[PDB]
């Protein structure tokens, strides 16, 4: 019976090392693609084909969500997130007014060497002062001027490390979607697609566009189950259960 | 006479072994492509080619429909759709309330472990309780909290299997489209593009995106016929004869 | 908890030799991408164990701004910016009128020879005259006609030479962005991406087309740190801690 | 400082062979690109990237004007335009009336074979007639019908021949543009880019579309100077000096 | 000399196909608004305009009448008015009182079913009431209540179908205006804005607004006649004849 | 100083080719506009507005008089008034009474087919009767009725043609107005707005409405001067000097 | 608390360099509007909209006065008033009684060609001389008849200059309005609206009609400040307490 | 049944982040609008026939008050109001009489600069004088005259900052209104409209006309709830309960 599919799929992930379950109900794209190649045998005067050898197969999976979480990034690297880490980040203060004594006051807690910029693009590089007041040369900026400061601070958070010697883990995936009857407009069937023995391929892109959304990508490549030689199964149920 | 084409084509199939005329008249795209490659032999002082050798042709077919059928994906593979098979799928139930005596009531019928998710993110693996209720611990959710449950259940339906198997059966594809007269507007002729020996290959792509129009995509490669040494025939049949 | 990221990160560049700080709070695009090398351990029935061989990791960075700064040009070609340098540039004059005695007046200060063009299109090349008035041949121009003049003048300003010597130095790069709470659209956390050992790369396209802004684009590419074996660090710092 | 560029550039070409200078004040695209061959050194466990190998620094130039001028595309192809030459061109005549004697009369001076087309799309292949009168076959058309004709004529004009020949001519190129101050909306700087020792590499591309401007394109390749190992210089001149 | 005009043009429409004439009546509004669309070509610094590529013109007409006639909708559609066509409409019979035995009669010659509405708005659909009796159930209404009845009858009259394709029958418009002497204040000239080969355009609007006249409006687009290119002609006459 | 303006008009046009100063007259409306294409450059977190890109500065002109003159239609389309051209116009006559012999006598001079309208809506199209008497068909009407006739006649007068070709005439325009001092309500300043190098464009619009004297509308477009690069000049005078 | 506003606002303008101050105390309208870009984030089964995904922001200002000040046009175009400049203007004279002996006495000081117009309306381009009376061509008019003349004079005053390439600078704007207590009707608070870093926008309409005042209109677009990221400040202060 | 509504609605706002309730009792307009968008899937051959797909709904809310309150536009831009803050405002005195010498006094506390204007219109800037006396050049104005002064002062009040990187939060809304009866005219029902999960879109327009009341306007955009899949609910009632 011909159907019409118009939604995305609910995607279920399972880890074949411990038994974790990661699910997504806000998917934006769920796709799977196939590829097959064959070889032919030829010989004799005129390399006419004499046989058709075995055809090989490969299957790829792509999943794109509409949210962001660090678990999707931890999946593609195989490295555990570390809670409560002390990191060193950058910070910037704008609109600082010098006094007639050529001194500015910093409201932050500078850690590294402080950098000062003025309205012409010149740079000053001055170490951390104890009392928060610095001395600025008269050639840099005159009294009643505007300066900006850049420095570093300590913060607390979570950490994920993208190393060069960590590609890990093997998963199992399921897709679920619905299919409609094209005559009475009612939902007719539920379609399930099962992939056992998949491996996460390293193809990552984080584009922080102007506006827009993130929509992370995750990509898998399918293998064959050892017990029963299957790579993907498609089940078309019905509303007769 | 020069004409105008502004519509898609019907994509009749027919297997050679046994007559199974597969029909589709609600197509969205039908495309045909040709490429030619060539090799040469080099020579003496000037590296000029001497004589031609090993020139080949290759014709590729692409069909994109608008509806969806499981007998359209069984053509790329070589397996068969096994009716009436009992399978295992995931299931999800949102919004379970924990009562005063730290218990939750389950409305489904699991055939595996039950995974519970709280409002920030966590896991709890418990086994099937024949009574129907489950005792959530105290450190997970206290009372008047909303939890999510994920199971595995059983269902009956059609079941395909994408294996690495032998694809043998060859088909006879034929397209049909009508052409219009630019001067006065009525049909002038019908255009047929009959491929005489085609072999399932190339690739497949199922992209489930959150809009609509799944548009299943299939490709084929046309090989030279044995008796007539043909690959594709283009026919223009006028409506005046 | 899942969040929504709709913004462009602020970028910070720091040279690892001295510590020059160049930042941008006006960026339009900031992205990084990953790549890996994949192959299969396969062959057929004999090599039934199929396994994915993963090797080699690539991390690339691209930043697109909206203003123009010459420090970005100086970064990709390691060379200090010469300042207050006398140079020679072209300058043209339009709409000059020939007098009765075939003598035109130039109000510029030429250095090289002077080239004169007429309205139909020719060229007269003459040397420099001290008083600033040049004789004109009778055939090339007539009385009360229109001419234009081109020469070279002297100007001062900055300079930066592109030599056939590859750049040097390595940069620490930081991206900073923010994430939003889904259910109640308030700011939840700040996300930092850090690259500790990253080299620039030469991929420039400085296209100046009419009616469009410049939007410079710079490309970096990452190498492993020699101690921690890292290439990038992703930090998610909550705003309530 | 951080300037804004929102306009194209005026270009200047000077030939180093004799003396010539050609400029543009109407260009539509001025582009300058750099390409460098980069490979990686791979090491121990995980095939980590450690060092980058750079070579082959090349610079290319792209100029697209708004007018069509035969002297400008003669730079990218080394030849000379032979003015005032006779040549053979194609000609087409429409709307011919045939009398009752199956006779047709042409106007013009054909030099080659005459081809006739009817209203259905058939071809007639009559040779040249001395008095410009032809006798169409009865089956081709009847009285009070309409036919069109194709033949060849001779014309006088210019002529440029594209061959396989070495040009070996050198130029000096200069680009000039203006740059505004973002917080005062006044012109702040003039930006010059200088290329000595350029050569006209041949990558011509000409596309004529349906109702669209042509914008001819010419490409150049910049080579290193043999006196100060420079390939391009960048100059920023402030109007306050 | 300085004609004053203070009236509305008396309009006449004529058709090419057969030549019937309409609008022997009084109008309210007439216009012939004219427009030109231009395309630019820009280049150089500042995007100065160089040359144009438009060569286009258009003329539009709008006529508004204070009366109603079915032919004014026949010119906005590609169809003819069919006459003596029996058609089905809706009638009504308001006012019914439920008695003890529920026996009330309807007058007329109904064809379709009758619907009855009470205070609670219950439908209680019944078939054709062949006699003048129909029952009422208790939950519908009590004794001595008020009901309203609706049904469908047949009528004979003129008809005008509206289809979704095809338009023909170019028209000729003449704005018969009258000019008055500025001094005498009596007819000085007779303005005859004639317009050959106009085409109807479908921008119809029909709204009824509680007692005000409908005042239908018709729109036209004027084209060059065949060869003379006289899309609009303005004629001034005199009373001196 | 601040002044109050209540009057208008005093508009002068002067031709550039020949000296023709037109309508030293009192008008109704005389406007003056300005348009600039502005686009916004955005970047950073939140896509903040930070610069405005401005170009394509244009100025238009609008004049509306109080009388209708064909000398003012000639400044929009370049086409000379073809004076004394015989033209074909329409004419209707009312109050025709049917006699007892089915005869209708026309006192006019018909030159085309005549159309008769009855009291109900029957249209009778008949050819020109040279005897001055018309035969009345029996089915058209009965005796002692009122009939209307419509036919074509010829007349003599002026004629202007609207084409779609060329406009190459230039003018200089000046506006004069009066401004009063607010504290005295006496005449203080004369304001002159002068536009050099104007060009007529076609944007005509005249609506003939009932009971309303029209205002013919004429539009122009100002263009940049060749030597002064000025579009409009605003001049304020003083009555005390 | 709750206030009632029924008045306009006093408007103050200040230039951000050489802070020229222009204020108005007789205004008619002071408004400002805000706009943002909206979208939707969707996903999952169905297309349920998840969140809003807000975007770029815009603020526009409009001021409408009741007097005429030349400085408003001088801030629409980034130019300066040039005081005490001598220019040429037009002049007209009616009521010229034609004196006998072919003389007409003048009363002004013509500087250019004098043009004469007769009763029926015709031209006559004479030239210039100290002829209190010129010499009439009896061909034109007769003695004791009417004549009108038009010529030019010289007058000194202020002037502006609208150039083809001019900016609009940047400004700070302030609106002041009063608020009322709704229970007792006494002035409670003063509301200030401060717009820093705004730019004038050129869309100027200046229509002069028959007794309609002039009512100027000026428009601004607001851009964010670099230091505080502020686009508008709304203060309720100056409360009489 | 059929009810007549002649009243406005009372509005309640509820912030789902801190538990803040905002209540309106003096409203003028409460509007609620709804739109449905549907796209259709099309097949091939001949025409492109149809199939109806799933549709989407959008709901908008609009509220208008009668009193001005700073909390209303504090929700469009989510940002708190800081109390008792120092601000700089403009001020001016009129009617200053110059002294006998040539000096004037000011009974205020200027901050930045004083810009004197005279009765004819001019400008004389001078820095702040500590003695409270200012000297004017005699050419600017003379003694026994009147001048005006404009400057800045400092004040203390409440303050709202409209920033370019801050949007609103999530809210819940309810409208209440009263219906009538068309026969007994007493009262029939209370109509409630409830909107969960709304978001205030920024479509802001506050204008200050002369002698016209100010009514602030607020807009919203409905989003479906995460539990009931609902956008807005309409609740009827009755007075008989």
């Amino acid at each position: 019976m011909k159907t019409v599919i118009q939604d995305t799929a609910d995607v279920y992930f399972k880890r074949k090392s411990d038994g974790k379950l990661v699910f997504t109900a806000e998917a934006q794209t769920a796709s799977f693609s196939q590829a097959i190649s064959e070889e032919k045998l030829r010989g004799g005067i005129g390399n006419k084909p004499l046989y058709i050898l075995k055809s090989e197969k490969e299957i790829n999976l792509t999943v794109k969500n509409a949210f962001f979480d660090l678990e999707w990034l931890a999946m593609t690297q195989g490295e555990t997130i570390q809670e409560e880490t002390k990191v060193k980040v950058f910070d910037r203060e704008h609109g600082l007014i010098v006094d007639d004594t050529n001194k500015v006051t910093l409201k932050g807690k500078p850690v590294s060497d402080v950098t000062f910029y003025n309205k012409k693009g010149l740079t000053y590089k001055i170490a951390v002062s104890t009392d928060g007041t610095y001395t600025i040369p008269t050639a840099f900026a005159a009294a009643k001027d505007k300066l900006t400061a850049v420095y570093q601070i300590e913060k607390v958070g979570r950490r994920l490390a993208i190393k060069a010697s960590k590609f890990s883990e093997r998963y199992e995936v399921e897709y679920r979607t619905i299919a409609y009857n094209p005559d009475t407009e009612e939902v007719y069937s539920d379609i399930y697609i099962q992939f056992p023995n998949v491996s996460p391929s390293g193809e990552f892109e984080m584009s922080l566009e102007n506006g827009n959304a993130l929509a992370p990508e995750i990509k898998f490549e399918a293998l064959a189950d050892t017990d029963t030689d299957e790579m993907a199964v498609v089940i078309e149920a019905s509303r007769d259960e």
